[PDB]
């Protein structure tokens, strides 16, 4: 059968240029895009939101594909360059191929969130607002199948914390350099916020993306971080989780995976204080309430 | 009725900027462009040709265009924002328009050669191929119905010369320092031509887009020009026509004016030698076999 | 004397576009840029850092603007189109012009924060980090002798909360609909937190930017809101207050002119709460720690 | 010592990335470009011409290569990526690394006219007029030391005739498909011009680009032409020369080649009629003069 292909991914994760490439390499496939359709009927409007124009582009989408897909042997397939983001589009696409006897293929450009916003960044008059790009990605991340906490149900009450800058600031060292680690000043209000919750029953579960210790010395950090919070800060943790030594991950990644491991069965968390904007990404979108306490953007 | 406006115009001569501006003021008026959709069907393959494609690219314009104008009464028109030169391409879409019961007008841009050719050496990869150009502008021309020379029967036969940078070069004076033309040295080979011509038969027919004069003295330069031709290059000429005194229209336009008022009635001109390449190329448009003598780029 | 005009802005402040416009119109003045220096001894290498090529493109500048300086009356002045935001770089050109003796202005470009970001998320390849756009946004902030917070000794000590979005969310209205900002349900986590931080002895105040009311009801949305903090949410705060009736400035503006006349005199103001982020950005730049306890791109 | 690398090439010969891929690869080397200074200066005025604005940029030129060369031992040296196409400014360079004491090299871009062209014309806004272009390919075959053509003393004199496009048209065939270039129609005008010079007594001498033959027949197109233009046109020819069998080259390096060997020793050849665009500049500019019959822009 003809092959109808489904590039599923957010914008600026490649979907164009990997179309692009395939159609050089693959004769017989053709691209179809509602976005060359959108800015045609408007002669180029900047992107700067009509059910009609969207009505539109949608009939030339399929109608476009019934014409090719219908060329001789030649047509091997065509490509929707599009996010296909949006289950009941996709579905549409699968019931429409059935109908007509075309196949359907997925081409998926899972990228890193923070590989998104970076790309976003530098898209020019083609990038789009953080918003719809954070909601494309929670579609993504449901695309995948991947999960979202809903509370654990039976277990204690807990709030999370992380350490460097929110509990503590920097007093003269320089991110990386953990082995001045043991000077970080408290950050007063976030200090005594940990100490207020406590009194109110929350569990206190502190988190950290320091590398835990060196490969001669695999917990010298996580040490120093847990005397740092113990006698400088005063914040009674019924828990700390670290970053493992060696591990070269993403706070991103590292935070999760401790989360899904470590936190979640043990307790019911119900808040999360971090200040790396891309944390504290992760923390909303896997269903953690995240208050940021100060600009994270590093 | 719905509208469907054909634009009619050589790349470059602002289709789609009119399009979008209209569009723009016009609420209900929809683009449909070949390129738009040629770029697309390829994931935007550079520019730098297969019937089945553009069978692709026109089904999809008329099935665009029928979708878009059966919208309610929103929808007032279609913009075929292509150049539309093609005789054949324009008939289809008013046969096409005549049964589904729409109108079909026109919105022309008939922009001058040279204009064409400045902007398209600017347009980057948009820019297009100086041969595909002047077959636009010769589709164009027979468009508007403008005319094309095909000989004066019963009349002599002749060639015609111009004179800067033909029959004569230049002993250091300055492009538009006529004050001075009457020191301009002989085009050996040129000079040669226009005698040999003569003793074959032809009749020598001279023109000059340099001005005939000042407004105090009209002929100045026609007469100098005259003077230098007899007394210096020694040409037998039967004829000198030259650009008025006050006009300020370009070369291009002045001389094919001078050509059907004074020659083309009183002559078969068989050939026209000259060096400028916008006369040159005005020449060659209108049905004169044209030789061009040496470098004429301004 | 000649002059030396500095452009003040943080990148995207419209310096270049104002710069070739003013030497299209003013013959006699030329333009230096560390940028156009920096980009081309690198050959143009892509933005995305050493103390010696900065000593380069400083010597360039200067270099550039004394031999420009002292063409004949000619030569009007030169403008330096740089952010020129580090005071001591400004001073460094100050006592420049004044041994050589030319004259120093300033051309200020003033640009709103939530400007800035929106132009820079389109600057492309030109975009700046958002951390360094703070920067920049903090630097002309000095420049402008703006004020930041530092406290108020011998006040009560008190946290500022918002309510849409904050002590609230939304069960199916939409923003601006404040006829039925009454069905606002609470945000659990939040409206606990300003119960807890009132048992420790802070005084709450809230803050909102709905606008107060209506042109013939004038706090028909202060009113709601107030019932709605007091019987809904159970909110014991001190003082309420909103955006006035008519007033059509960005939440940004009017919340902090209400920040500086209702509160900053009245109380020691140790944290605010707030969710959307131009407000946050605006909190954390004058001086007050702001937790941000939701995604408030909007 | 310190290297000052000037680039030699005409515009779009690849000399910016040359440099951009030398500085990423050879830390140490940094760019000057009277380019980045002429565009900045200007705060950016499209390119589409002072004595003073050249003075300005020359002074930068230098004064950033002497602060530049004077760094420690990191810097290697500067890389001027300038056409450096005009010898004054050349020399001028030179002697100013002599009393310096830094050396000189050059890094060529010698790019064939067709691909200069060809790129050209892509360039967009830094595009440059083809007179401007043809000229600085001219001081690029006077730097790497090309033949220019002065006559040919003790000789007789001759004109060069072209075959395809000039003494032949084509009735029905296609260009490559010299089976049936037997079929070529006489371009009459021209023909006749071949005859009226044979009477002045010059001698005929007839060129082509077509291919001699094929590797089984290696004449069999030479000999096809060599009876169409004896029988058919009649051109009273002295010497036929032709490309030979297997070579691939352009007509461009293939006539040449054909004209310093086969025809220049031979005769006093003052004249060439031609109508392929590129054969065309290159007879005008080895020196012979050159008329072009009608339009060959392939
Ligand atoms: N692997 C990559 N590394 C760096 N940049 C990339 C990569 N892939 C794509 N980009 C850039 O990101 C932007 C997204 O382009 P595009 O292919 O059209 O994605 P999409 O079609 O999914 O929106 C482009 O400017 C592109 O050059
Ligand atoms: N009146 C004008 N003066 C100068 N440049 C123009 C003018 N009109 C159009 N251009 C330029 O010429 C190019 C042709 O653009 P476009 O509008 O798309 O024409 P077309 O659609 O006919 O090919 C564009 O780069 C445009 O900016
Ligand atoms: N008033 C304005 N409205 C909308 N966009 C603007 C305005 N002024 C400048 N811009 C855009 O913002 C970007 C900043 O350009 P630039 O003039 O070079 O600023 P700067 O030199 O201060 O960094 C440009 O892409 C420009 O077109
Ligand atoms: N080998 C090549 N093949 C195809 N295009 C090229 C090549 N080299 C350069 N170009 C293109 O030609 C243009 C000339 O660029 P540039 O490097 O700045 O040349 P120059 O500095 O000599 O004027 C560029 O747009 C470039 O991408």
């Amino acid at each position: 059968m003809k092959k109808i292909i489904l590039t599923i991914g957010c914008p600026g994760s490649g979907k164009s240029t990997w179309a692009r490439e395939f159609i050089a390499k693959n004769p017989g496939f053709y691209n179809i895009n509602r976005d060359d359709y959108r800015q045609s009927i408007m002669a180029h409007e900047e992107r700067d939101y009509t059910k009609k124009k969207e009505g539109i582009v949608t009939g030339m989408q399929f109608d476009t594909a019934k014409s090719i897909l219908y060329g001789g042997d030649s047509v091997k397939g065509v490509i929707i360059s599009d996010t296909n983001l949006n289950p009941e589009r996709r579905l549409a696409w699968e019931t429409f191929a059935k109908e007509y006897g075309w196949k359907v293929e997925h081409k998926v450009f899972d990228v890193p969130w923070t590989e998104l916003v970076k790309r976003n960044s530098k898209r020019g008059t083609k990038a789009v607002p953080i918003d719809v790009l954070r909601s494309m990605y929670k579609s993504m991340r449901e695309y995948l199948g991947l999960p979202v906490y809903n509370g654990t149900p039976g277990k204690p009450k807990a709030v999370i914390f992380d350490v460097d800058g929110t509990l503590a600031k920097m007093n003269g060292r320089g991110p990386y350099d953990l082995e001045k680690c043991d000077t970080d000043v408290i950050n007063p209000m976030v200090v005594e916020l940990s100490k207020m919750y406590a009194l109110m029953g929350y569990q206190i579960v502190v988190v950290s993306g320091r590398e835990s210790g060196t490969k001669e010395d695999p917990t010298k950090y996580y040490r120093m971080t847990r005397k740092w919070v113990e006698d400088i800060a005063g914040v009674p943790l019924v828990m700390q989780c670290q970053r493992e030594q060696g591990d070269t991950r993403k706070d991103d990644v590292v935070k999760e995976e401790i989360f899904w491991k470590h936190i979640a069965p043990h307790f019911d968390v119900k808040l999360a204080i971090d200040d790396r904007t891309q944390v504290v990404e992760m923390w909303r979108r896997i269903g953690v309430e995240c208050w940021q306490v100060a600009s994270g953007d590093f």
